[PDB]
Protein backbone atom coordinates (compact mmCIF):
# COMPACT_ATOMS: atom_id res chain seq x y z
CA UNK A 1 0.00 0.00 0.00
CA UNK A 2 1.35 3.48 -1.07
CA UNK A 3 -0.54 6.85 0.27
CA UNK A 4 0.47 10.26 -0.11
CA UNK A 5 -1.24 13.02 2.43
CA UNK A 6 -2.00 16.23 1.02
CA UNK A 7 -2.71 19.50 3.02
CA UNK A 8 -2.19 22.73 4.47
CA UNK A 9 0.91 23.07 6.67
CA UNK A 10 -1.05 22.46 10.16
CA UNK A 11 -4.13 20.91 8.96
CA UNK A 12 -3.16 17.58 11.31
CA UNK A 13 -2.20 15.18 8.52
CA UNK A 14 0.51 14.03 10.61
CA UNK A 15 -1.99 12.79 13.27
CA UNK A 16 -3.63 10.64 11.01
CA UNK A 17 -0.51 9.00 9.87
CA UNK A 18 0.02 6.97 12.99
CA UNK A 19 -3.24 5.01 12.52
CA UNK A 20 -2.60 4.64 8.46
CA UNK A 21 0.88 2.88 9.73
CA UNK A 22 -0.28 0.35 11.56
CA UNK A 23 -3.65 -0.40 9.55
CA UNK A 24 -1.17 -1.49 6.60
CA UNK A 25 2.13 -2.00 8.60
CA UNK A 26 4.07 0.49 6.47
CA UNK A 27 6.50 3.14 7.51
CA UNK A 28 5.72 6.99 7.50
CA UNK A 29 7.85 9.30 5.27
CA UNK A 30 7.75 12.47 6.75
CA UNK A 31 10.02 15.35 4.95
CA UNK A 32 9.22 17.56 7.98
CA UNK A 33 10.32 14.66 11.02
CA UNK A 34 13.58 13.51 8.48
CA UNK A 35 14.51 17.21 8.06
CA UNK A 36 14.14 18.15 12.17
CA UNK A 37 16.12 14.86 12.30
CA UNK A 38 19.32 16.17 10.54
CA UNK A 39 18.91 19.15 12.52
CA UNK A 40 18.98 17.36 15.77
CA UNK A 41 21.91 14.60 14.79
CA UNK A 42 24.22 17.71 13.15
CA UNK A 43 23.99 16.28 9.54
CA UNK A 44 25.54 18.34 6.75
CA UNK A 45 21.71 18.83 5.60
CA UNK A 46 20.82 19.75 8.86
CA UNK A 47 23.37 22.50 8.83
CA UNK A 48 22.19 23.52 5.10
CA UNK A 49 18.55 23.24 5.85
CA UNK A 50 18.14 24.74 9.79
CA UNK A 51 18.01 28.60 8.12
CA UNK A 52 15.51 27.56 5.49
CA UNK A 53 13.20 26.08 7.42
CA UNK A 54 13.39 29.00 10.31
CA UNK A 55 12.23 31.07 7.48
CA UNK A 56 9.21 29.22 7.05
CA UNK A 57 10.67 28.51 3.53
CA UNK A 58 10.35 24.91 1.49
CA UNK A 59 13.84 23.30 1.21
CA UNK A 60 14.91 22.51 -2.54
CA UNK A 61 13.67 20.05 -4.23
CA UNK A 62 17.08 18.65 -5.42
CA UNK A 63 18.12 17.87 -1.65
CA UNK A 64 14.33 16.85 -0.65
CA UNK A 65 13.85 14.52 -3.99
CA UNK A 66 17.39 12.54 -2.76
CA UNK A 67 16.42 12.52 0.71
CA UNK A 68 13.38 10.59 -0.32
CA UNK A 69 14.65 8.65 -3.15
CA UNK A 70 16.91 7.35 -0.42
CA UNK A 71 14.44 6.37 2.20
CA UNK A 72 11.86 4.30 -0.08
CA UNK A 73 15.09 2.31 -1.39
CA UNK A 74 14.91 0.98 2.34
CA UNK A 75 14.14 -2.41 3.17
CA UNK A 76 11.32 -1.34 5.83
CA UNK A 77 9.36 0.17 2.55
CA UNK A 78 9.96 -2.93 -0.07
CA UNK A 79 5.94 -3.79 1.37
CA UNK A 80 4.54 0.04 1.05
CA UNK A 81 5.25 3.49 2.79
CA UNK A 82 3.02 6.78 4.10
CA UNK A 83 4.10 9.97 2.43
CA UNK A 84 3.36 13.08 4.82
CA UNK A 85 4.26 16.21 3.47
CA UNK A 86 6.00 14.98 -0.03
CA UNK A 87 6.05 16.45 -2.18
CA UNK A 88 5.24 19.50 -2.08
CA UNK A 89 5.51 20.88 -5.30
CA UNK A 90 5.37 20.42 -8.97
CA UNK A 91 8.80 19.10 -9.73
CA UNK A 92 8.90 17.16 -6.77
CA UNK A 93 5.41 15.57 -8.14
CA UNK A 94 6.63 15.18 -11.61
CA UNK A 95 10.03 13.43 -10.40
CA UNK A 96 8.34 10.67 -8.98
CA UNK A 97 5.83 9.98 -11.64
CA UNK A 98 8.94 10.33 -14.20
CA UNK A 99 10.90 7.67 -12.00
CA UNK A 100 8.00 5.45 -12.18
CA UNK A 101 6.15 5.46 -8.75
CA UNK A 102 2.62 5.61 -8.62
CA UNK A 103 0.68 5.01 -5.52
CA UNK A 104 -2.85 3.42 -4.55
CA UNK A 105 -4.62 6.65 -2.79
CA UNK A 106 -4.13 10.84 -2.31
CA UNK A 107 -5.69 11.73 0.58
CA UNK A 108 -6.86 15.29 0.86
CA UNK A 109 -7.61 17.31 4.44
CA UNK A 110 -9.31 20.37 3.90
CA UNK A 111 -8.71 22.66 6.36
CA UNK A 112 -8.75 27.34 6.24
CA UNK A 113 -6.14 29.15 6.66
CA UNK A 114 -7.42 31.24 9.65
CA UNK A 115 -8.17 27.88 11.78
CA UNK A 116 -4.66 26.90 10.92
CA UNK A 117 -3.19 30.15 12.91
CA UNK A 118 -5.23 29.40 15.70
CA UNK A 119 -5.16 25.69 16.56
CA UNK A 120 -0.78 26.11 16.02
CA UNK A 121 -0.82 28.00 19.38
CA UNK A 122 -2.11 25.00 21.25
CA UNK A 123 0.17 22.78 18.81
CA UNK A 124 2.83 20.88 21.75
CA UNK A 125 5.61 18.35 20.88
CA UNK A 126 8.13 15.91 22.25
CA UNK A 127 10.44 17.01 20.23
CA UNK A 128 12.89 14.06 20.52
CA UNK A 129 9.95 11.32 18.76
CA UNK A 130 7.97 13.72 16.78
CA UNK A 131 4.94 12.95 18.58
CA UNK A 132 2.60 15.89 18.37
CA UNK A 133 -0.43 16.85 20.77
CA UNK A 134 -2.77 20.13 21.07
CA UNK A 135 -3.77 21.35 24.43
CA UNK A 136 -7.39 21.26 23.43
CA UNK A 137 -7.91 19.05 20.77
CA UNK A 138 -5.49 15.92 21.73
CA UNK A 139 -4.25 16.52 24.59
CA UNK A 140 -1.18 14.36 26.20
CA UNK A 141 -2.90 12.29 29.03
CA UNK A 142 -0.52 14.57 31.45
CA UNK A 143 -0.65 18.36 30.63
CA UNK A 144 3.18 19.20 29.21
CA UNK A 145 4.34 15.45 29.52
CA UNK A 146 5.28 13.31 26.78
CA UNK A 147 2.66 9.99 27.11
CA UNK A 148 5.55 7.27 26.33
CA UNK A 149 8.14 9.00 27.83
CA UNK A 150 6.71 11.47 30.62
CA UNK A 151 9.44 13.98 29.06
CA UNK A 152 8.53 17.93 29.10
CA UNK A 153 6.55 18.81 25.62
CA UNK A 154 8.21 22.02 24.08
CA UNK A 155 6.83 24.38 21.64
CA UNK A 156 8.70 24.26 18.47
CA UNK A 157 10.19 28.28 17.51
CA UNK A 158 9.12 27.79 14.25
CA UNK A 159 5.34 27.49 15.60
CA UNK A 160 5.59 31.86 15.87
CA UNK A 161 2.01 32.62 14.05
CA UNK A 162 4.54 35.24 11.74
CA UNK A 163 6.30 31.59 10.97
CA UNK A 164 2.81 30.06 10.40
CA UNK A 165 1.53 32.48 8.06
CA UNK A 166 4.62 32.31 5.92
CA UNK A 167 4.25 28.22 5.84
CA UNK A 168 0.68 28.86 4.31
CA UNK A 169 1.84 31.80 1.76
CA UNK A 170 4.90 29.23 0.22
CA UNK A 171 1.80 26.49 0.64
CA UNK A 172 -0.94 28.50 -1.83
CA UNK A 173 1.48 28.97 -4.17
CA UNK A 174 3.67 25.95 -4.73
CA UNK A 175 1.64 22.63 -2.85
CA UNK A 176 -1.88 23.75 -3.31
CA UNK A 177 -1.35 22.91 -6.76
CA UNK A 178 -0.52 19.06 -6.28
CA UNK A 179 -4.84 18.91 -5.47
CA UNK A 180 -5.40 19.05 -9.66
CA UNK A 181 -2.15 17.34 -10.41
CA UNK A 182 -3.50 14.43 -8.38
CA UNK A 183 -7.07 14.59 -9.46
CA UNK A 184 -5.53 14.67 -12.79
CA UNK A 185 -3.70 11.56 -12.10
CA UNK A 186 -7.13 9.61 -10.45
CA UNK A 187 -9.08 10.52 -13.81
CA UNK A 188 -6.22 8.70 -15.56
CA UNK A 189 -6.44 5.84 -13.20
CA UNK A 190 -3.09 5.73 -11.71
CA UNK A 191 -4.35 6.37 -8.31
CA UNK A 192 -7.69 7.00 -6.09
CA UNK A 193 -7.94 10.43 -4.80
CA UNK A 194 -10.72 11.41 -1.75
CA UNK A 195 -11.04 14.54 0.17
CA UNK A 196 -11.67 14.81 4.13
CA UNK A 197 -12.77 17.56 6.38
CA UNK A 198 -9.85 18.15 8.68
CA UNK A 199 -11.90 20.52 10.63
CA UNK A 200 -13.55 17.81 12.48
CA UNK A 201 -11.98 15.59 15.43
CA UNK A 202 -9.35 13.74 15.24
CA UNK A 203 -11.74 10.83 15.76
CA UNK A 204 -14.34 11.88 13.02
CA UNK A 205 -11.44 12.32 10.54
CA UNK A 206 -9.67 9.09 11.49
CA UNK A 207 -13.45 7.70 10.80
CA UNK A 208 -13.76 9.11 7.29
CA UNK A 209 -10.22 8.00 6.51
CA UNK A 210 -11.34 4.09 8.14
CA UNK A 211 -14.35 4.16 5.18
CA UNK A 212 -12.17 5.35 2.74
CA UNK A 213 -9.55 3.22 3.12
CA UNK A 214 -11.50 0.38 3.90
CA UNK B 1 20.17 22.06 37.26
CA UNK B 2 21.75 22.15 34.00
CA UNK B 3 24.16 24.46 33.10
CA UNK B 4 26.50 25.19 29.93
CA UNK B 5 30.34 26.24 30.26
CA UNK B 6 31.04 28.90 27.18
CA UNK B 7 35.38 30.02 27.23
CA UNK B 8 37.95 30.53 24.93
CA UNK B 9 41.08 27.64 25.35
CA UNK B 10 42.81 27.30 28.58
CA UNK B 11 40.29 29.75 30.07
CA UNK B 12 39.75 27.03 33.24
CA UNK B 13 36.10 25.56 32.51
CA UNK B 14 37.43 21.85 33.44
CA UNK B 15 39.22 23.04 36.49
CA UNK B 16 35.79 24.74 37.99
CA UNK B 17 33.56 22.06 36.84
CA UNK B 18 34.84 20.16 39.25
CA UNK B 19 33.79 22.44 42.09
CA UNK B 20 29.98 22.52 40.56
CA UNK B 21 29.25 18.90 40.28
CA UNK B 22 30.78 18.01 44.11
CA UNK B 23 28.64 21.21 45.19
CA UNK B 24 25.26 20.80 42.80
CA UNK B 25 25.04 17.02 42.83
CA UNK B 26 25.00 16.90 38.91
CA UNK B 27 27.17 14.98 37.10
CA UNK B 28 29.70 16.81 34.64
CA UNK B 29 29.37 15.93 30.45
CA UNK B 30 32.90 16.46 29.15
CA UNK B 31 32.79 15.53 25.27
CA UNK B 32 36.77 16.21 25.85
CA UNK B 33 37.00 13.45 28.85
CA UNK B 34 34.29 11.42 26.60
CA UNK B 35 36.47 11.25 23.59
CA UNK B 36 39.82 10.75 25.71
CA UNK B 37 38.15 7.78 26.93
CA UNK B 38 37.44 6.01 23.21
CA UNK B 39 41.05 6.56 22.85
CA UNK B 40 41.82 4.74 26.15
CA UNK B 41 38.98 1.93 24.99
CA UNK B 42 40.66 1.49 21.50
CA UNK B 43 37.52 2.00 19.90
CA UNK B 44 36.42 3.19 15.90
CA UNK B 45 35.66 6.40 17.22
CA UNK B 46 38.91 6.45 19.56
CA UNK B 47 40.92 5.42 16.57
CA UNK B 48 38.75 8.34 14.76
CA UNK B 49 39.46 11.01 17.19
CA UNK B 50 43.11 10.67 18.04
CA UNK B 51 44.53 12.52 15.59
CA UNK B 52 42.18 15.25 15.41
CA UNK B 53 42.21 16.08 18.87
CA UNK B 54 46.22 15.87 19.13
CA UNK B 55 46.28 18.74 16.23
CA UNK B 56 44.40 21.03 17.95
CA UNK B 57 40.83 20.29 15.93
CA UNK B 58 37.36 20.10 16.32
CA UNK B 59 35.68 16.54 16.12
CA UNK B 60 32.85 16.44 13.86
CA UNK B 61 29.58 17.78 15.23
CA UNK B 62 27.86 14.19 14.44
CA UNK B 63 29.59 12.59 16.44
CA UNK B 64 30.15 14.32 19.58
CA UNK B 65 26.06 15.43 19.53
CA UNK B 66 25.43 11.50 19.26
CA UNK B 67 28.06 11.19 22.11
CA UNK B 68 26.56 13.69 24.62
CA UNK B 69 23.16 12.08 23.59
CA UNK B 70 24.10 8.26 24.80
CA UNK B 71 25.48 10.34 27.82
CA UNK B 72 22.66 12.39 28.88
CA UNK B 73 19.68 9.43 28.50
CA UNK B 74 21.70 7.79 31.60
CA UNK B 75 19.42 8.03 35.22
CA UNK B 76 22.12 10.15 36.53
CA UNK B 77 21.23 12.90 34.26
CA UNK B 78 17.39 12.99 35.92
CA UNK B 79 18.13 16.02 37.97
CA UNK B 80 20.52 18.03 35.54
CA UNK B 81 23.90 17.98 34.43
CA UNK B 82 26.98 20.39 33.66
CA UNK B 83 27.86 20.12 29.55
CA UNK B 84 32.08 21.37 29.33
CA UNK B 85 33.31 21.92 26.21
CA UNK B 86 29.65 21.33 24.62
CA UNK B 87 28.12 22.97 22.87
CA UNK B 88 31.73 24.39 20.79
CA UNK B 89 29.92 25.17 17.52
CA UNK B 90 26.19 26.92 16.16
CA UNK B 91 25.19 23.32 14.63
CA UNK B 92 26.04 21.47 18.28
CA UNK B 93 23.74 24.26 19.68
CA UNK B 94 20.43 24.05 17.05
CA UNK B 95 20.75 20.63 17.77
CA UNK B 96 20.20 20.78 21.55
CA UNK B 97 17.33 23.22 20.23
CA UNK B 98 15.66 21.32 18.21
CA UNK B 99 15.97 18.13 20.34
CA UNK B 100 14.17 20.39 22.88
CA UNK B 101 16.97 20.41 25.39
CA UNK B 102 17.00 23.62 27.91
CA UNK B 103 19.19 25.05 30.30
CA UNK B 104 18.80 26.83 32.95
CA UNK B 105 22.51 28.46 33.38
CA UNK B 106 25.26 29.71 30.21
CA UNK B 107 28.47 30.72 32.26
CA UNK B 108 30.90 32.05 29.55
CA UNK B 109 34.87 32.28 31.23
CA UNK B 110 36.55 35.51 30.18
CA UNK B 111 40.00 35.58 29.26
CA UNK B 112 42.05 37.38 26.86
CA UNK B 113 43.59 35.73 23.81
CA UNK B 114 47.33 37.00 25.53
CA UNK B 115 46.98 34.58 28.12
CA UNK B 116 45.65 31.37 26.13
CA UNK B 117 48.72 29.92 24.89
CA UNK B 118 50.64 29.97 27.95
CA UNK B 119 47.58 28.68 30.02
CA UNK B 120 47.71 25.96 27.19
CA UNK B 121 51.36 25.37 27.45
CA UNK B 122 51.82 24.87 31.08
CA UNK B 123 48.99 22.64 31.63
CA UNK B 124 50.01 19.20 33.10
CA UNK B 125 47.53 16.44 33.68
CA UNK B 126 46.83 13.08 35.92
CA UNK B 127 44.73 10.67 33.34
CA UNK B 128 43.59 8.43 35.21
CA UNK B 129 41.79 10.77 37.81
CA UNK B 130 40.97 13.69 35.62
CA UNK B 131 43.03 15.91 37.88
CA UNK B 132 44.66 18.85 35.79
CA UNK B 133 47.66 20.99 37.00
CA UNK B 134 49.75 23.98 35.92
CA UNK B 135 53.42 23.74 36.20
CA UNK B 136 53.23 27.93 37.59
CA UNK B 137 49.58 29.13 38.34
CA UNK B 138 48.19 26.16 39.62
CA UNK B 139 51.37 23.52 40.42
CA UNK B 140 51.45 20.05 41.85
CA UNK B 141 52.87 20.03 45.60
CA UNK B 142 55.95 17.65 44.18
CA UNK B 143 57.04 18.72 40.86
CA UNK B 144 56.29 16.15 37.84
CA UNK B 145 54.26 14.14 40.37
CA UNK B 146 50.33 13.79 41.08
CA UNK B 147 49.28 14.62 44.63
CA UNK B 148 47.34 11.86 45.44
CA UNK B 149 48.67 8.99 43.25
CA UNK B 150 52.03 10.18 43.30
CA UNK B 151 52.29 9.03 39.41
CA UNK B 152 54.30 11.33 36.91
CA UNK B 153 52.11 14.21 34.98
CA UNK B 154 51.68 13.73 31.60
CA UNK B 155 51.22 16.61 28.32
CA UNK B 156 48.68 16.02 26.14
CA UNK B 157 50.27 16.13 22.31
CA UNK B 158 47.96 19.31 21.22
CA UNK B 159 49.14 21.04 24.29
CA UNK B 160 51.96 23.08 22.23
CA UNK B 161 52.31 26.31 21.36
CA UNK B 162 52.01 25.36 17.59
CA UNK B 163 48.65 23.77 17.89
CA UNK B 164 46.88 26.03 21.16
CA UNK B 165 47.21 28.78 18.42
CA UNK B 166 45.64 27.13 15.80
CA UNK B 167 42.63 26.49 18.19
CA UNK B 168 42.36 29.94 19.34
CA UNK B 169 41.59 30.90 15.55
CA UNK B 170 38.73 27.63 15.10
CA UNK B 171 37.83 29.07 18.63
CA UNK B 172 37.27 32.37 17.05
CA UNK B 173 35.67 31.30 13.90
CA UNK B 174 33.68 28.38 14.98
CA UNK B 175 33.31 28.83 19.03
CA UNK B 176 33.06 32.46 19.63
CA UNK B 177 29.80 32.74 18.07
CA UNK B 178 28.30 30.89 20.81
CA UNK B 179 28.49 33.73 23.36
CA UNK B 180 26.36 35.67 20.93
CA UNK B 181 24.14 33.15 20.84
CA UNK B 182 23.64 32.33 24.28
CA UNK B 183 23.00 36.06 25.42
CA UNK B 184 20.11 36.35 22.80
CA UNK B 185 18.80 33.05 23.83
CA UNK B 186 18.83 34.30 27.64
CA UNK B 187 17.31 38.06 26.27
CA UNK B 188 14.53 35.88 25.11
CA UNK B 189 14.00 34.19 28.85
CA UNK B 190 15.00 30.44 27.58
CA UNK B 191 18.41 30.35 29.90
CA UNK B 192 20.51 32.38 32.26
CA UNK B 193 23.77 33.79 31.09
CA UNK B 194 26.52 35.36 33.11
CA UNK B 195 29.87 36.58 32.26
CA UNK B 196 33.10 35.21 34.87
CA UNK B 197 36.39 37.01 34.81
CA UNK B 198 38.83 33.71 34.55
CA UNK B 199 41.97 35.86 34.84
CA UNK B 200 40.90 35.56 38.77
CA UNK B 201 42.92 33.18 40.89
CA UNK B 202 41.00 29.39 40.87
CA UNK B 203 39.32 30.31 44.50
CA UNK B 204 38.02 33.41 43.05
CA UNK B 205 36.42 32.14 40.00
CA UNK B 206 34.66 29.13 42.35
CA UNK B 207 33.52 32.05 44.64
CA UNK B 208 31.85 34.36 41.34
CA UNK B 209 30.07 31.32 40.37
CA UNK B 210 28.75 30.22 43.39
CA UNK B 211 27.06 32.87 43.84
CA UNK B 212 25.82 32.69 40.49
CA UNK B 213 24.15 29.28 40.88
CA UNK B 214 23.16 29.96 44.49
N1 LIG C 1 8.65 18.14 0.85
C1 LIG C 1 9.29 19.21 1.32
N2 LIG C 1 9.92 20.02 0.45
C2 LIG C 1 10.57 21.09 0.92
N3 LIG C 1 10.72 21.49 2.17
C3 LIG C 1 10.10 20.66 3.02
C4 LIG C 1 9.39 19.53 2.69
N4 LIG C 1 8.89 18.93 3.83
C5 LIG C 1 9.30 19.69 4.81
N5 LIG C 1 10.04 20.76 4.39
C6 LIG C 1 10.67 21.78 5.22
O1 LIG C 1 10.46 21.47 6.58
C7 LIG C 1 9.72 22.55 7.21
C8 LIG C 1 8.85 21.98 8.29
O2 LIG C 1 7.89 21.11 7.66
P1 LIG C 1 6.36 21.26 8.05
O3 LIG C 1 5.57 21.70 6.87
O4 LIG C 1 6.23 22.06 9.30
O5 LIG C 1 6.06 19.73 8.34
P2 LIG C 1 5.40 19.08 9.63
O6 LIG C 1 5.56 19.99 10.79
O7 LIG C 1 5.84 17.67 9.71
O8 LIG C 1 3.87 19.11 9.17
P3 LIG C 1 2.62 20.01 9.58
O9 LIG C 1 3.06 21.16 10.40
O10 LIG C 1 1.82 20.22 8.36
O11 LIG C 1 1.85 18.97 10.51
P4 LIG C 1 0.34 18.49 10.36
O12 LIG C 1 -0.50 19.69 10.56
O13 LIG C 1 0.21 17.70 9.12
O14 LIG C 1 0.16 17.55 11.63
P5 LIG C 1 0.23 17.86 13.20
O15 LIG C 1 0.22 16.55 13.91
O16 LIG C 1 1.38 18.76 13.46
O17 LIG C 1 -1.15 18.63 13.47
C9 LIG C 1 -1.16 20.07 13.67
C10 LIG C 1 -1.76 20.43 15.01
O18 LIG C 1 -3.20 20.25 14.95
C11 LIG C 1 -3.63 19.31 15.90
N6 LIG C 1 -4.69 18.51 15.29
C12 LIG C 1 -4.52 17.40 14.51
N7 LIG C 1 -5.64 16.90 14.06
C13 LIG C 1 -6.62 17.75 14.56
C14 LIG C 1 -8.02 17.77 14.43
N8 LIG C 1 -8.70 16.87 13.72
N9 LIG C 1 -8.69 18.76 15.05
C15 LIG C 1 -8.00 19.66 15.75
N10 LIG C 1 -6.68 19.75 15.94
C16 LIG C 1 -6.04 18.75 15.31
C17 LIG C 1 -2.39 18.52 16.31
O19 LIG C 1 -2.51 17.99 17.61
C18 LIG C 1 -1.31 19.60 16.22
O20 LIG C 1 -1.26 20.41 17.38
C19 LIG C 1 8.99 23.21 6.04
O21 LIG C 1 8.53 24.51 6.36
C20 LIG C 1 10.12 23.19 5.01
O22 LIG C 1 11.11 24.14 5.33
N1 LIG D 1 32.08 19.78 21.60
C1 LIG D 1 33.15 19.39 20.91
N2 LIG D 1 33.11 19.43 19.56
C2 LIG D 1 34.20 19.03 18.88
N3 LIG D 1 35.36 18.59 19.34
C3 LIG D 1 35.37 18.56 20.68
C4 LIG D 1 34.34 18.93 21.51
N4 LIG D 1 34.71 18.77 22.84
C5 LIG D 1 35.93 18.31 22.79
N5 LIG D 1 36.39 18.16 21.50
C6 LIG D 1 37.71 17.68 21.10
O1 LIG D 1 38.38 17.21 22.25
C7 LIG D 1 39.56 18.03 22.49
C8 LIG D 1 39.84 18.10 23.98
O2 LIG D 1 38.91 18.97 24.66
P1 LIG D 1 39.23 19.29 26.19
O3 LIG D 1 39.56 18.04 26.92
O4 LIG D 1 38.18 20.17 26.77
O5 LIG D 1 40.59 20.13 26.08
P2 LIG D 1 40.84 21.64 25.63
O6 LIG D 1 39.76 22.05 24.69
O7 LIG D 1 42.26 21.82 25.24
O8 LIG D 1 40.59 22.37 27.01
P3 LIG D 1 39.85 23.76 27.24
O9 LIG D 1 40.30 24.69 26.18
O10 LIG D 1 38.40 23.50 27.43
O11 LIG D 1 40.46 24.20 28.64
P4 LIG D 1 39.69 24.59 29.98
O12 LIG D 1 38.94 25.84 29.71
O13 LIG D 1 38.98 23.39 30.45
O14 LIG D 1 40.92 24.87 30.95
P5 LIG D 1 41.56 23.97 32.10
O15 LIG D 1 40.54 23.79 33.15
O16 LIG D 1 42.18 22.76 31.51
O17 LIG D 1 42.70 24.96 32.62
C9 LIG D 1 43.74 25.35 31.70
C10 LIG D 1 45.04 25.48 32.44
O18 LIG D 1 45.02 26.68 33.25
C11 LIG D 1 45.06 26.38 34.62
N6 LIG D 1 44.05 27.20 35.27
C12 LIG D 1 42.71 26.94 35.38
N7 LIG D 1 42.05 27.88 36.00
C13 LIG D 1 43.00 28.83 36.31
C14 LIG D 1 42.93 30.07 36.98
N8 LIG D 1 41.80 30.60 37.45
N9 LIG D 1 44.07 30.77 37.12
C15 LIG D 1 45.21 30.25 36.64
N10 LIG D 1 45.40 29.10 36.00
C16 LIG D 1 44.24 28.43 35.87
C17 LIG D 1 44.82 24.87 34.75
O19 LIG D 1 45.53 24.35 35.85
C18 LIG D 1 45.36 24.34 33.42
O20 LIG D 1 46.76 24.10 33.43
C19 LIG D 1 39.24 19.33 21.76
O21 LIG D 1 40.41 20.09 21.48
C20 LIG D 1 38.58 18.77 20.50
O22 LIG D 1 39.49 18.19 19.59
Amino acid sequence: MRIILLGAPGAGKGTQAQFIMEKYGIPQISTGDMLRAAVKSGSELGKQAKDIMDAGKLVTDELVIALVKERIAQEDCRNGFLLDGFPRTIPQADAMKEAGINVDYVLEFDVPDELIVDRIVGRRVHAPSGRVYHVKFNPPKVEGKDDVTGEELTTRKADQEETVRKRLVEYHQMTAPLIGYYSKEAEAGNTKYAKVDGTKPVAEVRADLEKILG
